[PDB]
């Protein structure tokens, strides 16, 4: 149950033939492609180090190799089973494979002073030279895997992921790496960090998958597992109807295994994995066909090999004449280039030490009688030689190796599915993004980019996730953070981040409640001038002398002015056209409601006088402007929110010189013609003004105000006007223009 | 440099007399109280073994004492130095204290069969019983210590909190078998998980609490970190101005230890400690006060512990006669007791085994030549003695010890400071809250319970935090996470949960805008009153006949239905007072304005007789009710936002009536008398028409409508009626009543 060859200088071995046992048991099955294929390996490159006449000459190289069961136990007493003269000395150990092995047997081996190179273990913590100060490996350690992984998460934009770890030092060591790594860098960031039992009760993959699925915005996961743990992970993931929601980012344990991906081809489909740079070796080929049991006694589980590899008992009983590679599928492990060049980097350490120390001399000299382990070590470090796959091998200050990987996704097209290389990592990542095949690229953020007007909150804690909300729409965007309302006096601009320019409105001749008053406007006009011209070249007929020479001509020129100012009232408020306006409204009303020889001069002079002075004191002391009017007209909708241009004479402010002008209106008017007339003038005055408070005042405001207000206003004063006028002149004018005989 | 005491059955022992070197040394300074005070205890408890004739009799105890320096490789070494014959025999190991020495030192002796007994080592992972077979200990581990820090957490209500773990297997495994036991209960949610670095730059601990700050909501802090942390960690919080934020909840690294708070006692006021239950043991310190050099040769340290105690060396010189307890403060080390309660354990099952495999004999019988290691073990697990102390030590089917813990709180009061006993934890916390300390009781809560109305939006993933928002004002509360609109037709309560009843309005004989039309209805009724009354006496009066015997009968009756209507139209809107009411609305108008002997009785049936019918056939089809009219009057404010009642006739409904009446009024009316009043009568009312458009429609709705639209009507309907019934009879009256001649 131990291999022995002897020779001058012994090195160690440990290997992983068997597995871990089930319950109660060291160990289990037969690993053919982990156990076997190694110590073979091994043994092919002593056997190729003895055959070499340029390396060690005359000095032969002998193994004590020995199982460790996948146990860490088991090992430690093989690692005893070592030292025990401190005769054969072993000068070097070859390491062992899992990360746990390494550290147990390292932590034995630094008392005694024995190398160790290790050809599988990438645990970071092997890499403390204060700790553990006689260890090596020809892999790198996953410091440069996890830089690897947060360089190939963030080139694909991803910035919200999750963690799998299984229990142990391997796993949870690289994602505290990852984690680490992450935190520093800054951009990605870890919604949550899972851990595989390493016996889990029933239902514990289903319950995993179920927390992983509290988080929908984290489609990728970051795994350091087994491959029984992925296989189940995926297993889980399938029965829940997950086909298609994760994307996997695997380590070096998933590399380019079929057992976990079997039958789960749907469920694995874009998986990215990463794997140490390796080639095959066909001589380990050759000489492992060549291998038969009557030439191979020298491997003592050989037997057990046979039988588990070709199916007979020596159920079918052996012949003893299979031959590998014909009767059985045959494959290369994918570690044994690791192991040669360990073994080969041991031998090319002794011969500088044997160069240095004993110098010309065939063989080994008296004073290398014992070797030195410090010495060897330090001459282990400093090494540099062409391995088995032309590759350089070289080791730091630290004993680690130069991190080294390409990058491979499993992916499905047709019938055929195979990992396929998409690119590498040395020192720096050179990915081609062109030949990536998923299920166009996916998506793993935790929030969209927005939209232009928000207010973007980040959230306290990870910088990655950001909630953003439109603000109203009375605000503008000041930027992506913050928003104000610009509209203290405007209206915003419809992408809510300017600011328009307002709407406005006015009563520039426009068809509608404005085209009834000049109507009127033109008929009384042209009726007035017609009643005027007539009476113009008849100032000496009798009636006119009845009536007064010039009495009529005031008052005809005054309702005219009311005319004037029903008509050009409705063109436009400015500081030209409708300023100055209301005085001639005041003059217009106070001629025709006051003047109905020198006592004609006196009464129609002395009190237009007064009233002229008076308006003249508020139009000095209140002169007009334009305004415009949003004010209180501030509707909620901006595109309904429409302002308007008024004259600066205010609402209150044309009313008061009616006043004036309605008490000079009341009785002032000064058996006999043209009494009656003047009492049915001034009756039907009073009953046109009795109903003008709410016709002047429409008291609604809304939009109508300015329009219902004009035409009201122009609408009652013409028509009055019109009355005062007719029912006095009109009459007269037929006996002139129609009658001839009757004066 | 190592204690070896002869007898028959020989015990190990592993005890850190000194520390860790401080770089490139194995072994730094001495440890007085840790590392010398242990190993004397275990030397007295042998002594003590050996004198005692009850146990062990006629049977001698030995002892090989070796140093760990606080480092697990050193204590590899000499736990190597025990199995060197695998000759004197080591049947047993006194544990380590740390748990990594431990966990080594296990490793290598269950190859051997060697049971061992920890006094100080807690960690859980020491528990499997399928990877460490041979370990038993008297404390307990820390997965009861997780769970009474739960208990504790979860008694004074907190709910969010954060980890700090130093850097190893204690502070580790603690934080995550604390995490798993809060995942797995459910009630408190985990911040913040750190991992303090075993060398730290330069800043470390100031950044740690900068990122402690980055939820300033978790104010608890539960810490699995050693002294030295501890004081740091301190000291950074207060350089950064925390002096009252956080609130600290230590383990047993912490205590009741002294040097973490010697010149920090305002930064860590008020924290919480656990230890397991000790007491001291006066045995132990007599023999310790009664040590010399002339009688402790035994020891080999304590000629450097009498240096570096009394600050002479054999700078001042020794005397060889300073005493303890006297030349320098002396106290006994807290886990004495487990110390000497491992030493009788195993004197209890060596004893037991000797009862049963060896009976009846005096000494050592030949059948026990050697020690059987897997029956020890199991002799161990199953020993029952009172102790040191007088309290029971027992074990588990796996070796550990029952959980039994006394709780501290650093308390400042005045200028004496001391951790004080608040409670325990056996099985079941028992805490004194009325006694707790702090700076009422403090807070860690992530969100805070909200007030009535809102909706709880719990974030995904951890149930602890809740952003409660307030809901509009137009929704109620239907529970704490959802809104919803009771006001479809209603109003919402003042406490945005229920439903208020909805506020109207109405006209119900108000003051306002209702008195004017009952004041000039009163004094027109009045007026037509006298004139009826008048002419009733006068029936046969010669200008009554003029004026035709019934011919003002009718019509005097339809102005006075025209008053009924000017009247009593501003009661109130129902189905019983202004339901039905429009009929006297038409019949009054058409009386009044179409009235003015056969001939009489058809010209007066006949009309109103069509009309009538015709009001009919709508008031049939178009049946009155009561309305309410919120509809549109939908005011945003919901107290601004009252309805009101208004009668089923709708806004053009009431007017439908008065067009056939207007056009029956036009000059339907039918040399000599009363001919010219009529004509006036009818230029008045034309007048009193003209103006009514903008006088019966209002255009400003708002709230003034019903009002205004009433008054409108009321008005002029009242004043049409007033000047027709006038301009007509007054002066026939006036006749009549004061010039009696004139007839
Ligand atoms: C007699 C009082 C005054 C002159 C008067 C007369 C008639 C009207 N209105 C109409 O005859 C209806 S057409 C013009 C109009 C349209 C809509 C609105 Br609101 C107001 C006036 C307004 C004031
Ligand atoms: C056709 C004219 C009609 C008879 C008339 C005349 C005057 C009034 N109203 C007033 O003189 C003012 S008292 C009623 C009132 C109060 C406030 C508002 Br605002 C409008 C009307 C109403 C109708
Ligand atoms: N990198 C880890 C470690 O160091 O723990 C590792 C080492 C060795 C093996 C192996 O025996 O093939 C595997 C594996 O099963 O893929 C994984
Ligand atoms: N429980 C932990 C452990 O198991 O590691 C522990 C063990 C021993 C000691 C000690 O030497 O006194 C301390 C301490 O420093 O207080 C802490």
């Amino acid at each position: 149950h131990s291999i022995r060859v002897d020779g001058d200088i012994i090195l160690g071995g440990l290997f992983p033939v068997h597995a871990k046992g089930e319950r109660g048991v060291p160990c289990g099955e037969l690993k053919k492609e982990k156990g076997i294929h190694r110590l073979e390996a091994m043994l092919y490159a002593i056997d190729q180090i003895n055959k070499d006449p340029d390396l060690l000459s005359n000095i032969t190289l002998g193994v004590r190799i020995l199982d460790t069961c996948s146990r860490d136990t088991y090992a430690l007493e093989q690692s005893l089973t070592f030292v025990q003269a401190l005769p054969d000395k072993i000068s070097g150990v070859i390491g062992a494979a899992a990360s746990s092995v390494s550290i147990m047997v390292a932590n034995i081996l630094r008392l005694f002073k024995i190398p160790q190179i290790s050809y599988a273990s990438t645990a970071p913590e092997l890499s403390d030279n204060t700790r553990y100060d006689f260890f090596s490996r020809v892999v790198p350690p996953d410091s440069y895997q996890a830089q690897a992984m947060v360089d190939i998460v963030t080139a694909l934009g991803w910035n919200y992921v999750s963690t799998l770890a299984s229990e142990g030092n391997y796993g949870e060591s690289g994602v505290e790496a990852f984690t680490q790594i992450s935190r520093e860098i800054g951009g990605v960031c870890i919604a949550q960090s899972q851990k595989i039992p390493r016996e889990p009760r029933p239902g514990e993959f289903e319950k995993i998958i179920k927390r992983l699925l509290e988080t929908p915005n984290a489609r990728a996961v970051i795994m350091f597992a087994n491959e029984d743990d992925i296989r189940r992970i995926l297993e889980a993931a399938k029965k829940l109807n997950q086909s298609g929601h994760f994307l996997w980012i695997g380590s070096d344990s998933w590399g380019s295994k079929i057992a976990p991906v079997y039958q789960q081809e749907e469920i694995a489909e874009g998986a990215v994995t990463i794997l140490p740079k390796r080639a095959s070796i066909d001589g380990f080929d050759r000489y492992f066909r060549s291998r038969t049991l009557a030439n191979n006694r020298r491997n003592v589980w050989f037997a057990e090999f046979w039988e588990e590899n070709f199916g007979c008992k020596l159920i079918k009983k052996c012949t003893g004449l299979e031959r590998i590679a014909r009767d059985s599928s045959y494959e290369q492990e994918g570690k044994v280039q690791f192991v040669i060049d360990a073994v080969y980097s041991m031998a090319y350490a002794l011969h500088n030490m044997h160069k240095d120390l004993c110098p010309g001399y065939i063989g080994l000299c008296p004073r290398m009688s014992t070797i030195d382990g410090k010495e060897l070590l330090g001459y282990i470090r400093a090494v540099n030689f062409n391995g088995s796959a032309g590759t350089p091998v070289t080791f730091n200050e630290n004993g680690d190796a130069p991190g080294r990987y390409d990058i491979f996704q499993y992916q499905i097209t047709n019938k055929s599915t195979e990992y396929k290389v998409i690119g590498h990592w040395t020192n720096q990542l050179h990915l081609k993004v062109e030949d990536m095949q998923w299920a166009t690229h996916p998506a793993s953020v935790c929030s969209l980019p927005c939209k232009p007007g928000e207010r973007k909150k980040t959230v306290k804690g990870v910088p990655c996730c950001w909630h953003c909300e439109r603000c109203e729409g009375y605000n503008y965007q000041v930027d992506e953070l913050s928003c104000e309302l610009c509209p203290l006096d405007q209206r915003p601009n419809m992408n809510r981040t300017g600011c328009q320019l307002i709407p406005i409105i006015k009563l520039e001749w426009h068809s509608p409640w404005a085209v009834v008053p000049v109507f009127v406007a033109i008929l009384g006009i042209i009726a007035t001038t017609f009643v005027i011209v007539t009476f113009v070249r008849y100032n000496d007929t009798p009636i006119v002398r009845a009536s007064g020479r010039e009495l009529s001509y005031v008052l005809l020129t005054g309702i005219f002015l009311c005319y004037s100012i029903t008509f050009l009232m409705i063109a436009a408020p400015d500081t030209i056209i409708c300023s100055f306006r209301r005085v001639f409204l005041g003059l217009g009303m106070c001629f025709s409601y006051a003047a109905l020889p020198a006592s004609q001069l006196v009464i129609t002079f002395s009190l237009i006088s007064v009233q002229l002075l008076g308006v003249f004191v508020w139009f000095v002391v209140d002169p007009p402007h334009i305004i415009i009017d949003y004010g209180e007209q501030r509707t909620l909708d901006p595109e309904k929110a429409r302002g308007v241009l008024k004259c600066d004479i205010s609402d209150l402010s044309l009313i008061c010189s009616l006043g004036y002008s309605i008490l000079l209106m009341v009785t002032c008017t000064v058996t006999f013609n043209e009494a009656k007339p003047i009492g049915f003038t001034m009756y039907t005055t009073c009953i046109i003004w009795l109903a003008f408070i709410p016709i002047f005042f429409g008291t609604a405001q809304s939009a109508e105000k300015m329009y219902i207000q004009t035409t009201t206003l122009t609408v009652s004063m013409s028509l009055s006007a019109s009355v005062s006028l007719g029912m006095l002149y009109m009459p007269k004018v037929y006996i002139i223009i129609f009658h001839p005989e009757q004066n």
